[PDB]
Formats: C-alpha cells, sequence, structure tokens
C-alpha cells in the first residue's frame, strides 16, 4: 500500500492522528513481594558485593556452614537460614584485611608462577609475565581446592590460535569434578564456534563465574601457551573472622546502601555492632524500609534494658525499627551441639506470613507476633538464667518485645513494639507498614504523571490514589473512625489543593484498625 | 547454552523483553507478548495496536474514495461505513 | 564474503523495501543485528502502521540482553507496533 500521514496540512491528503489513550493509564507494583537484605560473614563469597540468595542456591554462594566451635562466626549463616524458609534475599559479605586470593602467572614462555594478594589491592604484573588469571569468587583453595588445566585447539580461518582452560575441583578424598570448560584465544579478534567473541579477560567477564585475567599490553603479540595438567592454586588463607573492625562494617553497609535491587525488609545477621545497628535504621528510615533488630543474646534480662539505650534507635527519628531479645539456646541441626541464637528472621517470617495472607492487597494488616505467624520452632531450648523472672513494664517502658510460652508448649513472641519513645500510636508496628506502603505507591504512581497540563494530572492522580483507597478498605486496612460525631463515617479523606502555580499538594487521612492486645472480661448476676 | 542460570522475571518485564518457558506437553513456548513501549498505558501489549492499526488502514482505504464530495451525502456513506465496520468488530468479539 | 556487510548496504537495502509497491501487513528482521537498520525497520513501521517483530543476538547472555534492548533505538514511545524477543538456546538444522 502507501504510507499513512498524520497532522495532515492545507488541502488534499487524508491523515490518522496517533493513537490517544490516557484514561487507561495504570502503575504495576507487587505491594505483596517481601525479600530481605543483610551483611554478615560468610565462608564463601564475592566481598563487599551484593549476592542474591535464593531457597536452591543459597547454600553454594554462601559456601559451607561455619563451625560452631568459632567464636561468633556461625550466627550469620544460620540467621539467614532460619529467615530464607520464606523468601529469597540479598547479602553482603564482610572480610578481614588478612585475607588473601591466589593468582597464577603466566610467562612469555608458558612457565607459571604463583602468588598471594589481598582483596583490596590490584594486580600488577612485572616484565616477563605475559598475563594473570585469579579467582573472582574468593573462595580459597583449601579442603576442596580448585585446579586449572590448558589444551590446545585449532584456529578458525584467520588463523588465530586458541585453547581450552578447565577448571576442575578435587576433594580431600580424591574425588574430582569438571567444573568449568572454556574456549579462549590471546588475539584480540578471535571468534568461536557459534560466533561469540574469544577474548580471555571479554570472555571471563562475559560467561564464567571463578575467574578473571589481566593481560599485560606489551606481550599480546608475542605469547604463546602449551600443554600444562593440573595447575593447582597456592595457598590463599582467610584471616580471623571473629574481630571485625568498625571501619569494614560501614564499607559493607554503605555498598549495600547502593543497590539497584529492592527489598522490603533489613534484618540484623547477627550484628552487635552499634555504629553498624544505626547505619542500618538510618538506611531503614530514608528508604521507608520496615526493619528488624537484635540485642546481644548473651546479656542478661536486667542488662537488656540499658542495651537498648546503648543503640542509637530509642528516638522518634526511627519509628519502623523494632528490637527483640533472646536468651535462650537452641541445638544446631548441621551439628549436634549447644548454642545460642539471636531473634532476628523469626520476625521476618512472622511479618512473611501475615503478608502472604494477601494476594492483590498485601496483607500488611497483622502485626509480626501471634499464635500461628509466629512459633519459633526449634529441636530443645533450654533457659540459661533459671529462678530469675522479668519485669514487663520496664520492658514496655523501654520497648523490647519478649517471650513467652504458648498453650501448646511452644515458645511465642506475645508482643510487637517499635523503637519509639511516645505513645501517639507509633510504637505499634502495624501502622507503620500501611503508611509506608501507601507513601511508597503514591511515590511510584506520581513519579510517571511529572510534567502534565492541569485537570488531567488532577483527574489521574485523584482516580488512582481512590482506587488504591477503596483496595485498602475492602481488604479491612481501615475502619470506621472512633469519633463518629467529630469526624465523618468515611475511612478515609483525600484532598487535592493546587496552590502553587507549579507546586501541588495532596493529604490523605486514614483510620487504622485496631489490634487485641489486652483483653478483659467481668462476670456479673442478674 | 547456559545451564544452573535462571533470569529475572521482574527485570524482564520491566526492560520489555519476552522469555520462553518449558510448556505442559515438553515443549518450548512463549509466556507473553510484549511491545517496545515504556510507559503502561494499555500501549505494551501487542493486542490493541493490531486492532488499531487495521481499523485506521480501513478508515483510511474508505474515506480516500469518498473525497471532493458534497456535504451530507459524505456524511451519509461516511456514518455508514463506519458503523459497519464497527458492528462487524463487535459482533467478532473486538470489543467489550 | 557475505559475512562481513556494511551498514550503508543495510541502509540501502532498507531504503529500497520502503518504496516497494506490493502490500505486506508484517516486518520481520531476518536475522540482522545492525542497529542502524533496526532503527530504520521500525521507523519504517511507524509510519506505515505495520506491526513489526525483532530479535536480539542470541549470542548474549541472560544479563546481557537487557541492554542489548536499550542499545537499540527502540525503548521509547514513538514505536507502539514494535516487540522485541531473545531465545539463547541451540537446535539442529534440518538440512545439515
Amino acid at each position: 500500500q502507501y504510507s499513512i500521514q498524520q497532522s495532515l496540512g492545507n488541502a488534499s491528503g487524508v491523515a490518522v492522528s496517533p493513537i490517544n489513550a490516557d484514561a487507561t493509564l495504570s502503575t504495576g507494583v507487587a505491594l505483596n513481594s517481601s525479600l530481605w537484605a543483610g551483611i554478615g560473614v560468610f565462608a564463601r563469597g564475592k566481598p563487599f558485593t551484593v549476592l542474591a540468595v535464593t531457597e536452591s542456591n543459597y547454600e553454594d554462594v554462601l559456601g559451607e556452614p561455619l563451625k560452631p566451635s568459632s567464636g561468633s562466626q556461625f550466627e550469620p549463616i544460620r540467621h539467614v537460614y532460619e529467615a530464607i524458609q520464606q523468601t529469597s534475599g540479598y547479602v553482603v559479605r564482610a572480610v578481614p584485611d588478612d585475607a588473601k586470593f591466589p593468582i597464577i602467572m603466566f610467562d612469555e614462555s608458558g612457565e607459571p608462577a604463583y602468588s598471594a594478594l589481598p582483596y583490596g589491592s590490584e594486580i600488577e604484573l612485572d616484565s616477563g609475565e605475559a598475563f594473570a588469571i585469579y579467582v573472582d569468587d574468593g573462595d580459597p583453595c583449601i579442603s576442596p581446592t580448585r585446579e586449572l588445566t590448558i589444551e590446545t585447539a585449532t584456529a578458525d580461518s584467520a588463523g588465530n590460535e586458541r585453547f581450552l582452560l578447565k577448571l576442575t575441583q578435587t576433594t580431600s578424598l580424591g574425588v574430582v569434578t569438571t567444573l568449568e570448560t572454556h574456549t579462549v584465544s590471546l588475539a584480540e579478534e578471535a571468534k568461536d564456534d557459534m560466533g561469540r567473541l574469544c577474548y580471555l579477560p571479554t570472555a571471563l567477564e562475559a560467561r564464567s563465574k571463578y575467574l578473571r585475567a589481566v593481560v599485560n599490553e606489551e606481550l599480546i603479540s608475542t605469547a604463546k601457551v602449551t600443554n600444562k595438567k593440573s595447575l593447582a592454586f597456592t595457598g590463599g588463607t582467610n584471616g580471623d573472622q571473629s574481630k571485625i573492625s568498625t571501619a569494614a562494617y560501614l564499607r559493607a553497609v554503605k555498598v549495600l546502601n547502593n543497590a539497584p535491587y529492592m527489598y522490603t525488609a533489613v534484618l540484623g545477621l547477627g550484628c552487635y555492632d552499634n555504629a553498624a545497628i544505626t547505619a542500618l535504621g538510618k538506611i531503614c528510615a530514608d528508604r521507608l524500609i520496615d526493619g528488624f533488630f537484635d540485642v546481644k543474646p548473651t546479656l542478661t534480662y536486667a542488662e537488656a534494658l540499658p542495651a537498648v539505650e546503648d543503640t542509637g534507635l530509642l528516638g522518634t527519628d526511627y519509628v519502623s525499627c523494632s528490637v527483640y531479645h533472646y536468651p535462650f539456646s537452641c541445638k544446631d541441626k548441621w551439628t549436634q551441639s549447644r548454642v545460642v541464637f539471636g531473634l532476628s528472621g523469626v520476625a521476618y517470617a512472622a511479618k512473611a506470613r501475615g503478608v502472604k495472607k494477601n494476594s492483590d492487597v498485601g496483607g500488611w494488616h497483622y502485626s509480626p507476633a501471634g499464635e500461628e505467624r509466629a512459633v519459633i520452632a526449634r529441636a530443645s531450648i533450654q533457659p540459661l538464667y533459671p529462678e530469675d523472672t522479668p519485669d514487663e513494664e520496664a520492658m514496655v517502658k523501654g520497648r523490647l518485645n519478649k517471650v513467652s510460652v504458648g498453650t501448646s508448649g511452644q515458645m511465642i513472641i506475645d508482643d510487637a513494639l517499635t523503637c519509639c519513645t511516645q505513645d501517639n500510636y507509633l510504637h505499634f508496628q502495624h501502622v507503620p507498614s500501611l503508611m509506608n506502603a501507601i507513601s511508597r505507591f503514591f511515590v511510584q504512581l506520581a513519579r510517571q504523571m511529572k510534567h502534565s497540563p492541569d485537570g488531567i494530572t488532577a483527574a489521574g492522580l485523584t482516580k488512582g490514589m481512590t482506587k488504591l483507597l477503596d483496595r485498602f478498605v475492602a481488604s479491612g486496612a481501615l475502619v470506621a473512625p472512633r469519633d463518629p460525631d467529630a469526624d465523618g463515617t468515611e475511612p478515609y479523606v483525600l484532598k487535592v489543593t493546587q496552590a502553587e502555580f507549579d507546586k501541588w499538594e495532596v493529604v490523605w487521612a486514614c483510620c487504622p484498625t485496631g489490634v487485641a492486645r489486652r483483653i478483659q472480661g467481668v462476670p456479673l448476676l442478674i
């Protein structure tokens, strides 16, 4: 046929305007997905990077669980295991300065040499070294050891010689498995069988998870690789992970702050550094993200209260943050021995269970402390301080959540409170979750409506906000106000004020539902 | 070609990419259809632009014939033709 | 050598295809991975109100697929009917 023009001119031809649709605009936000983020010390992982762990592949990413014999190192992995039973998450690994990774350098002839370098430092190539290969994963080549083999290959039209690199893993007993196989060429312009580019640094950065390579530009032209079998990486050791400086924790927190991925909750994976907890609370307040924190279980009942005040969270600046204390002990599943845990992740599990009760709205109504939401399933619990009882009123004043014995003999979280000094309905965790969800949805929807003529954007904002509020009311989030004489029966009241010519204000008022914490009954005779 | 690796569904939806999956009978299948539209204004779907383009093409072809006509007659012609086309589409189930 | 084709030849072929008396309903990218050619094909699709299908290079991995779509000049509201797909798997040729 022929082209169809648009916005016809002054005569003759006809035109069809582009399709116009604006009342159909909508914003797609899950509002039900819950994800957790945290930092910790793990046996295997890439230092100071955000790593995504799921229910299936978390063990491979984080490596083998740490032995309980070592001090203050088994907590993060087991907290991650407890918290990951519901949803996936993001972790940041912290490493001491003493740790290092191995590097294998190749000469012009092909004679290999071995060295070890710290994680932060960048490698340097001296004269006579064609290139170097190091491990990006950071797992030390102890116990299961990684070995590299080189084989020759055929050319491709242009005569660019290529070779096969094979990385294998060998256990202590002698079991050998093939991990990776790749075809790489020293020539800058090389092609694979399927047409993929064949350059060792580019190929490793594109389709490899373990190895990276750096090639000295001086010796790229004159370099030859011969047949070498079973090249083993030299000794790479991990420093004492029991002692971690505050600077490393701060750097890990800063790295976690700048993460493109979206996470719904922030968890303290066995971190007892006050500065790190304050930074995590600042991140939670900045991102309007719920946060859970744990006081050191080693402290007694009397010493628990000053510990909360020691952390810079007791104030009105951090509202969504919550704290817990758990001084009991249990038994590890992997190793049959006594262990002490921190009550972090169980609260996240309760929150996830409460969220999953609804599909579209999100189901953020339920507090993370209930008869069925929180159960704390563990092998066996032995109290560490018998013949001693806590003070409930002191804990309420200090904003601490305690534990009790359930009807079926299972330990249970009997209260949910946040780190808010005032009693202005904010110490409860039920309301900030709803408010944060509403604010996030409003920000996401308003970001799309930027730079619009007046009137159209008013209708769009009103329609979207009314739909969201109606959905929340239908889900049961909002209840009629407790004062019907002074306040209208409408659960929510929304108003839009243009005010300034370019600025524009929106106000919404909601009545959160009630939480049954104390029940009192009296008998009367008639 | 890349085992032990999984894609991110949400990232693909944000980037307007159509992925593939495994069907019930063991056959690979295209599980989504999206277009290169940044906004979510019902245009990222491929179902609507096809209908709109067909309607526009038919309207252009029919209006090309009715050029240079006295008023009234051309109004009746355009109204009758467009009503017939829209009734046909409604009967076919295009519009709800 | 047909392996290496300059962008000018692709642009000339696209321009020749634009001026075709015959009518076609869809535009397909037959294994063309030149960004300029894909943008020109999308422009033709938008101009003729013709549905278009395009394919990202299968050689890229899952992570690298997303930047490739943004590299092509199709992520916008100007091209609505255009669609893109990714398929990194392999098969066997019937002839060989």
